[PDB]
């Protein structure tokens, strides 16, 4: 009770890969033709997430080291990593010979298996109200050095008999040494702005197909397979888990709300080397040569939380409530207007939690500035420190008192309603007991669907409890009025309504008729009847994720990821 | 009492290695000819796992750091290894000399010890209710490099005579070293899917038999046995232990069963290494060569066990009963309907443990909702925060009192039914006594016959305790119905009863009629007598395991480990 | 008190060397002649081990981390490790001057002394109830490498005047390091089974008598011995000691006996490197070459101690018993059966050490099972959570009472029948104090004679309180009936009766006449009196060990290790 309180909650990604999204040319001299495979089996994406939730200080205590404010934490450190990302497990390659005319040109192609290029990690703020105070990798990696001169000099002499012969040799001579070490996938921190930070994990030893070769040339016959795997570390296909903090600094006594959103990628490129007849002196030979212009194709997948600045988590100190004893569940639960009920009790309710002090006070969690005072107890006023409002416990005893006056507080038997009193009466009751109670549950997460890229809008759900589309081929814009969609034109609106829809089936991807988003919306209820807007057969890299709901839930607002010509993403914010 | 409770019990694997099953051809040329021989003598595998079950924290306390979740974990370190994997003694070898025509080829072979290529082990989850958590070999080792850039020159001049010469030496140099290193076997961890996790240790230096060469060639007359065993460390052929950990986590507060699957294996490869007689002008040296085309063979062996989330293992506290002291031996024990009877007591009886919090309430392990309140004691109700459920023990007593009204618990006489009143009269009794009981004991563990390969199936014993069995010379399908048999369909039907068989004798191994799965299924009674079903003489690297019970065991369940195809392996379920 | 027992005990290893035993030829390729030697003085084992029998928690604790269990520690490291094994002081050596024809052949030998090639430590288990947890030398050491790549050029230009000459020098260069590190005598773990693991330390750099060479070659006259010493260390022939521990793991609850067999053993092998009058065309140079075929001979001691999984060492928890006061030495013994009776008192009596537990009561270290309840006293009953079975001890007093009426505990004056009283009478006493007494003491080690190999046969001393033995020039069998003779057949049957007898003088070595197995059996009384069956003239290596009784000792079983063919090995279970 002592210690300071945290909120923690795992956030899950997942998400499955086609072995379509995988598939890319069998070469690249001849991409035309020789048609096209899948390029990794089995490709997947698990990782887990850190989230924590704290303030600086406990609450009351002033003046120390650490200044007061409100921090949000993100941590993927040895505790907690997840599964991990994955391409592969063996390296699959095939041979294809010269087709065209051999006269000097071109002439073999070796694709192989793809080695992810580089891991990217962003992370980002919906408005500027946080700020980035710490980062563990403190920031891109300082390396030391060490240069070596060389000077010297040799003065030879020699004698022989043949004929007899005596020369003398001199000569001066002088090098610089300059060495360093270098990680082949070095950290790379950048710092887009004061809101958003970026991580990346890339290649900088073997980062081209160039490197990988373990012969220059051979002769005008040689037929064998160089390109090395052992100089491949299987950390680079086979697997991969990430570490990496980023910890995020809000407003001393900021009210609001605010969004985060983790975006985590993996960036795949296959490798394209081969060989050109160069006839030299030597002969016609094969010197090999990569090709570092292969196109790279990111694949990325998204989750978000919402944090509200004024939940009792940033308060700094563990609440608690006040059960009236003489009935067996009533406890105190105070409106935002600041009138009182005696109602059902709930170890969930901030609107029933409430905090010690040193001053012996009772504060709210929901504004720090309402205080309970005796002079008027029906409602709670704008507090500072006055005596009516210090509370004393008696030892061994369950009568909270005063210090203004030492009467007790107590209650009516009927209805509950509280005043000072020296002593009980036969309609009064004195008895009040309190206990710790689980204010610091996480509000379940809600999925994404789409690309969260561009500006995002935030909408209330309109008056029907749902929204509006303006869709056709290709969604177009998304809101609750038609005057608030938000993005394209072109499609026609529908009021769809809401009330009552177990699952959403949202089908995005690559969509062939016109860029990569979500167009397909397929409404599941519960008895499991589908109403499908969109165009499921122009749609190219199909992913899908689906996004249950208990029947009968009323959504709050909406998230919308759009640049100024469409919608990009869709979020519901549920109850 | 006041640490963390966990649940910890080893986990065995045994397995008897045939010299058969290391017979493989004397030669890779003459692979068709010379005969066969055993490749290893007296082969074995044992190994040790360590297992632990835990909550991440105390019940009822709230917002500490570690997130709230359900934790499995399997780790193999310094206080528990095993004995280890084991191969040979020895490096046995022989000569095989020239035998066709030695005009211009291969003309001598040298086989020997097989060196276990790798070793792989595989975990795997039966469904996705798990996840995984952290992985003790925290990812792939991010090597270090060492690169160092080297540029000189040489200016020098000599001064002769014999006739008088004079001349200077003007050079340039450049040079750039690379260097790094690398473990003989390395770790290389294979992150399949978010629900299963494997491990490989794999040869990396003097992976391949032509680095086991000592000398590239000798004259056209030299015989000698080059090829170098102080190059092989005895970790890879004589004896090894592991070393790794997996952990895995699980939903907040899942209720349901779910199964882990341990797979350990060591993959074998003899190696044969020969000369060409290479004419080149020098002559007709023997320049040596590798066969890295030699089979190589896979063995393995399963173990398994299940856990119940809803075990009171994972209510993150120890439990206690509650003896009714009027009796002598009588406690209260609940039905999952939520009523009460009085009955004898039993430390392993999760029906009859229970859960003191802060709020001086009593929690059964059956469901964490499931609390004891004084209105109604007849049964168990939804429990919340009402001052009816608070109770409290009185200093150097036995009465436990409740809070509402401070009338002591007290049981009847003759039939101990419990109620509330405020002093004991001739036929109720007030005496209460408790103490911490073991509830935290494992179930038996029930090793597996066959290949725990392909989607499983798990369905329940049918109405005659038993299953069904469609085999004919190769088994087909199992199940506990004619319509539930998954696998094939040419075997006939056998309906076998087993209520009262001591003990199954099943034959497996690479069947020659096909594939590699069990088939012979031999059932021991108390007697000793004997019912076999399946091909004991079409079958080849036959390796069998013994499977024991007490005799009239009720199975409840199976485990059907397959494919699309055919029965791959077998589970039983017991108590 | 609060802490964990355990049990510990040193077991010694002492075996004189004799001069003959260490006796090898003068020569390799005049092995026929030159006679013998001995090659080393004074060779001597002698080595101290540390024995340690503990479980792995407390009796009673639930759920801790460490599962239960029961461990055998077997350990040799810096606090103990007996005296070393010996072999030398100096390095002596002869010259060997050319006898047969000179004309091209080897010519000379330089015989030394041994050098141990091999010190060979193996334990083993007498069946499979016993599992191999924990090793010290955790595994086989993997080496670190360092691999180091090189690639540069050379350009150079030189211009000279005699006549005038210009060139230019262009050249390209290419280079692979690769280094490591090796231990001298590298740890080389064995793990031949899961109930047996051997420990081998052998030579890596220096092993064979090529590598002892400083010089190639030299002229056709000189003479002079090159075979350093200073490149041989003296831990390899003067004195060693090792390090290593393996621990035991067995069944949870299994009850039952089991042997463990301590062999330490030293491999030795003198040295004899000659030289070859190879004529060249430099000339007949004496390039020297080591013998590498020259015999090895090893020798080896045995050492045993019997554990008894029913051990109060195993129950984990200090016994303690129960003095009636009312005597002045009255204890409260329980038979096999379960009845009690009071006798004398004993701190080493096993049926008098009793537990106590947490829920108050009393466990007989017999079984774990066997407790103490108070509706009938006069036996032990098969236990459980009755509240008539909980005992309490009142402060300041004597007077151990229940907890089920409060009655105390009391016994009679003349018989100290014991019953439960509420008030002291004339004839019946309640004084009773206890305290911890040591049950935790050694058996007496009972060395072996002969040779540890081949199955171990268990069978119990026969009728005659002695055995059977079927010997003629070899012993045959042996066994304590006629048709229990384990081994040959063709010796005669001698029933030999042996209450009474001091010790047995039994001579054991390498057998001229057959093997290498104990044939002559000289059995001393206590007046000094020899009866000796066996061939004592057909003896060859011959070693004696002494074994020494107190004079009429009943011996209980017998150990017989053997073959097939012959008994190997002959232990007699003492008292």
């Amino acid at each position: 009770t002592n210690t300071l309180p945290h909120v923690a909650f795992y956030i899950s990604v997942n998400r499955a890969i086609s072995d379509e999204e995988c598939t890319f040319n069998n070469s690249w001299l001849w991409k035309n033709e020789k048609g096209s495979r899948p390029f990794c089996k089995d490709a997947n994406i698990s990782l887990i997430y850190r989230v924590n939730l704290e303030r600086s200080l406990q609450y009351g205590i002033v003046g120390s080291a650490a200044p007061d404010a409100k921090i949000v934490r993100i941590s993927l450190d040895d505790d907690s990593t997840g599964a991990g990302i994955h391409l592969n497990d063996q390296l699959g390659y095939r041979q294809f010979g010269a087709s065209y005319t051999t006269l000097d040109a071109y002439f073999r192609e070796w694709s192989t298996d793809a080695i992810a290029q580089d891991y990217r990690f962003v992370f980002n703020a919906s408005n500027n109200k946080a700020q980035i105070l710490k980062t563990f990798p403190v920031d891109n990696i300082n390396e030391k050095f060490e240069r070596k001169e060389v000077s010297g000099f040799a003065l030879g002499v020699t004698g022989g008999v043949e004929k007899a012969k005596l020369e003398a040799r001199a000569s001066y001579t002088q090098s610089r040494w300059l060495t360093y070490n270098t990680q082949d996938y070095r950290i790379e921190r950048n710092a887009k702005n004061a809101q958003a930070v970026s991580f990346t994990w890339n290649r900088q030893q073997y980062a081209t197909a160039e490197s990988l070769l373990n012969r220059s040339t051979d002769a005008l016959w040689v037929n064998t397979y160089p390109v090395d795997v052992n100089r491949i570390s299987p950390l680079s296909y086979a697997s991969f888990v990430p570490k990496m903090d980023v910890i995020y600094k809000a407003s001393a006594t900021e009210t609001g709300s605010t969004d985060f959103i983790i975006d985590s990628s993996v960036n795949i490129r296959p490798i394209y080397n081969g060989a050109y007849k160069h006839y030299y002196v030597v002969g016609a030979h094969q010197f090999y040569h990569g090709f570092e212009d292969t196109p790279r194709r990111r694949i990325t997948k998204s989750a978000s939380f919402t944090v509200d600045w004024d939940h009792p988590v940033f308060t700094g100190g563990r609440p608690v409530n006040l059960q009236l004893a003489s009935f067996n569940n009533r406890c105190i639960q105070v409106d935002a207007q600041g009138r009182l009920a005696a109602n059902t009790c709930d170890s969930q309710q901030s609107a029933q939690s409430f905090i010690y002090d040193q001053l012996g006070r009772y504060v709210s969690a929901s504004n720090t500035k309402l205080c309970l005072d005796g002079e008027a107890l029906d409602a709670l006023q704008p507090c500072n420190q006055n005596l009516t409002q210090r509370w004393e416990w008696r030892k061994g005893t369950d009568e909270l008192t005063n210090v203004y006056s030492g009467e007790s507080l107590g209650h009516d038997k009927q209805t509950g309603e509280l005043g000072l009193y020296a002593s009980s009466n036969d309609a009064v009751s004195l008895r009040t007991i309190t206990a710790y109670t689980d204010v610091f549950n996480a509000q379940e997460s809600s999925p994404i669907l789409g690309y969260t890229q561009g500006k995002m809008n935030q909408q209330r759900v309109g008056q029907d409890h749902r929204l509006y589309v303006r869709a056709g081929a290709a969604i177009d814009a998304l809101g609750s009025a038609s005057d608030l969609l938000v993005g394209g034109n072109g499609g026609s609106l529908s009021s769809v309504d809401l009330s009552g829809v177990k699952s959403i089936t949202a089908t995005s991807g690559d969509f062939q008729y016109g860029g990569q988003q979500l167009v397909a919306l397929t409404f599941t209820y519960q008895d499991g009847r589908q109403q499908t807007v969109g165009s499921k057969a122009y749609v190219t890299n199909a992913h899908e994720d689906r996004f249950d709901l208990p029947a009968a839930a009323k959504i709050t607002q909406l998230k919308i990821w759009s640049d100024d010509w469409l919608v990009k993403g869709v979020q519901f914010d549920l109850n």
